C-alpha cells in the first residue's frame, strides 16, 4: 500500500516520521502524498484535523491513522514509542478499518464543505431556523453550532450539547446565547438529527461569519445556510477494539 | 380485522369511546389479542396501554388520539374509522430495556430513572464492564429517543429523533467537587452498549420504569441497554417530529 | 455564657468536655438555656440542627462551628486550644417559609427551601408580591439564602452568592417549560420584602422540606417565601475569604 | 420618535444640552448610548414608559452599576455588563477574587453583568436575574473547556459591595474587552478589574421588574 505522513512540525514528530518513513521502506510499502491509501499524522486532534482537510477529495479511499504524542485525544490512536509495531502490522495490512459520519455546510452558485467536528455561524444574529422546508424558531444571539458525533466532545461540549458514540448516523445543533423571549423564542435543548433531515438557517444583515471546523471564512450576501448529514465518511484504520467511553472517562474526569 | 381501544376514562375520552365502536360496526373487538390497540386520553394513556400489552408489541401497531404519542385530534375520529376501515404501513420507534439484579426485567417507553430514599444517592456507572464515574446527586435518567422530549428534556438533555437507535442517560442534580467529579454531559449511547449501576454505601434505591416508580431493596446491578424489540405506530398521514416538538414548545399559531 | 453541641461519635465527645475543661476557668459559664455562644462540634450538618435549636434566641446568640475535615464552621480540632483563650461579629440572612391552610406554620432556614408533590404532578402558581409570575409543571423548586447558594442550590444550576448580601434565590427542578408551562428557567433573586408564594391548582399535595426535614402537609392552601427580619450572628476573630472556601471545595 | 422629539417639547422650564433630566426614546438599546440627572424612558427593563408624562413632569430611584478597569489605567462604567474574550486562539485567563487566586478560565469568554443587566446578555450566558436594587455584580462563563487541564468553576458568581475580582492573562496579551454596547479592543492588558463602582444611576419615577421580566420573557 501507498502512504504519507504529516508532523505537527516540532523536531520530535518530524524525527518520527522519517523513521516511519524508512522503517516503511523495507516492506511492500510505497511513498505517495498525492494518492495516498494510508494517512498518518503526527501531533495530536489538531493536526489531524489538517490532514482530514488536505485529502478531502480523495477521503473515500484513504485509510487514517493517528499518532498523538502525550495524552490519547481522540483521533489518534498510537504513542510514538509504539511506531515500530505499527509499522509491522500496516505492512502485513492487518487492520480493519470505521467509518465516522461527517456534516456537510452548504452556502447559497454555491459553497460546500465539509466537516469531521462542527461548523457555526455568527455576525446582531438573527436567522430563520427551518427544519425540511418548515420553519421551527427565530432565533437571536450569538450563534448556532452544527456538530459532528465526532465533534460533540468539541465545541458541542462546551455549548451544552450531549456527547455521542462517532458510530451513530447523526448532526446535533446547540445554541449560542440565545436570548429566548416572546418574539425570538428558542428551544434551548440540543436538536439531535438523523441522516437526510436538512436543517437550513435563514436570514432576517445576510454577511455571518461562517466557521467550518476550524477555518472560518467570512461569506457575504448568504440566501441560505443548510446542514446535513454528508454521504461521505472517514475510515479509521484500526488494529485495536477502540474505547470511547474510555476516552471521555480520560481527558474529563 | 380486530381492534380495541384504552380510555383515558374521563367524560371526553368516554364519548368517543363507542362512538368509535359503533363507528366500527359497519367494517370486531378483543381486548386480549388484537391486532390495534388504539389510545383515547394523551400520552400518559399510551403509555399504560404500552405496559398493558408490552406482551404482544410484535404483532400490535399502536395508534393514539388525544383530549407525542397521539397523532390524531378528536374530531378526526371517524375519518379514522374510514382509514382503518381499508387498511397503512407502520413506523417503530427503539425501547429502553432495563434489568435489575439481586432477575427482573422491564422495558420502558420514556424512562427509567433511579433515585434514593432517604440517605444519600450514589451510585457507580458502569459502561462497556469499565468504570466510567462515581455519581452523587439526586439521581440518573436513561432515555429512549421517542422519550428525549420527557423527563429527559428538563433534565437538559438532547432531543433525537426516534428513529435512531440509542439511548441517553442525564444527571439529575449532581454534586461536583473533587469528592465526586461527574460527566455532567448527557451521553448517548447505540445499540449493544450497556449502561450498569452499580451500588455504593445505600443499597435500596427508588427505580422508575416510565409511570411505574417501584422501590427495590437488595440491589446489586441496575443495568440498562437498548432493546431488541421495538414499539410499531400505525400512520396514514405522516408524522413530523420535529413539528411536534415545535408545537409543544415554541409555538402552536392555529 | 457557653455551650457546646456535638455530632455523637467518639471524637466529637472527645473535645467537648476538653473546652469545657478550659472553659471551667476564666469569668464563663454554661448553661444549654441561656447561652449567648453556641459552639458546633463536628461539621455543617451537626451545625444545622444546632441553630434549629435555638431559633427563638437568635437575635442575641453568636455560633461559631468547629469542625472535623467547611462553609460555616471556621476551625479545625488543634485549634480549639487557643480558641478557649479569646473567646474568653457577623450577620447572614434566613427565610422565612409560611404555609397557610386551617392554622399556618412558619419555619426560618439556613441553607434552602424545597416544595414537592406528594405523588403526582407538582403543579403550582408563582405569584410575586400578589402578582402571578408563571405556572410550573415539574418537580418542585427550591428557594435558598445565600449562605446556602453553595448547598443543593449550586447543584440545580443556581448562582454561588457572597453570604453578607441580602436577597433569596429561587430555582425550578426539571420544569417542563413548555408552551402551556412556560417558565423563565433562570434563577431569581429576590430582596427583602419582596413576597415569592406558591398557589396550586389542582391536587393540595406537597412534601416541603426546610434544611433537611422533610414535613409531608395535605391540603396546602398556599405556600409563602420571603428575606428574613431574623438574622443569624457568627463570631469571627479573621477575615474571612467565602470565595476562597469555594476555590477549595469545589475546584481541586 | 424622530417625530415625538420635539413634539411635546414644545408642549412644556427649559432645555439645554448638564442636564436635569434626560428621556430616552424606543427603548432598552440606545438608552445604552444615552447612560454615556434622573432618567427616564418611553419605548416603541429601562424605559418604563408621552403627554401624561410631561403632565406629570417624581421621584428618583435607585440602580447600581460597574465600574471596568484595565491597565496609564483607564476604566470604563456599566449599565448592563462588560465581557472578556481572545483576539484570535484560546482565551485563558485567571480569576483572582480579593487579591487571591480562584480559577484558570479558559473557552471563548468572561461576563460580568450588572444588577439591571442580568435581564440582558447574562439571562443568555445563564445568569441569574436580579432585581436590580441589590447592591451586587455577577460573572457568568461562556462556553468554558471544563476538563483534567482546566477545572472551572461552572455556577454563576455574584459578588458584592467592594469585592474586586481581578482578571489576568496567561499566555497571549491582548483580549477584546467591551462594556454595554460599545467593541474596544485593547492590546497588552496585564489586568482587568471588575468591580461595583460608587456610582449610582437615579431613575425618574412618577416598575414590577418581575412584572416586566413577565412580560418580556412570559
Amino acid at each position: 500500500m501507498k502512504y504519507m505522513i504529516t508532523s505537527k512540525g516540532d523536531e520530535k514528530s518530524d524525527l518520527l516520521r522519517l523513521n516511519m518513513i524508512a522503517g516503511f521502506g523495507e516492506y511492500d510499502m510505497e511513498y505517495d502524498d498525492v494518492e495516498p491509501e494510508i494517512v498518518i499524522s503526527i501531533g495530536g486532534d489538531g493536526t489531524f484535523l489538517s490532514a482530514f482537510h488536505q485529502y478531502e477529495e480523495r477521503l473515500d479511499e484513504i485509510a487514517f491513522i493517528g499518532i498523538h504524542t502525550g495524552h490519547l485525544g481522540f483521533y489518534a490512536d498510537w504513542r510514538p514509542a509504539e511506531a515500530d509495531k505499527l509499522v509491522k502490522l500496516l505492512a502485513k495490512g492487518e487492520y480493519q478499518k470505521v467509518s465516522y459520519p461527517l456534516l456537510k455546510t452548504t452556502v447559497k452558485k454555491e459553497a460546500t464543505y465539509l466537516a469531521l467536528n462542527e461548523s457555526t455561524v455568527k455576525s446582531p444574529f438573527v436567522v430563520d431556523v427551518v427544519i425540511n422546508d418548515i420553519h421551527f424558531e427565530r432565533f437571536r444571539g450569538d450563534g448556532l453550532c452544527m456538530s459532528t458525533p465526532s465533534g460533540t466532545t468539541a465545541y458541542n461540549k462546551s455549548l451544552g450539547g450531549a456527547l455521542m458514540h462517532p458510530s451513530i448516523e447523526a448532526m446535533q445543533l446547540t445554541e449560542m446565547a440565545s436570548i429566548n423571549n416572546r418574539v425570538y423564542r428558542t428551544i434551548g435543548s440540543p436538536l439531535v438529527f438523523p441522516k437526510h433531515h436538512v436543517v437550513s438557517l435563514q436570514p432576517v444583515d445576510k454577511d455571518f461569519q461562517i466557521s467550518v471546523d476550524h477555518l472560518s471564512i467570512l461569506h457575504r450576501d448568504v440566501q441560505e445556510i443548510r446542514y446535513e448529514v454528508s454521504a461521505k465518511k472517514i475510515h479509521f484504520a484500526r488494529f485495536r477494539s477502540f474505547d470511547f467511553w474510555r476516552r471521555v472517562h480520560d481527558s474529563f474526569i
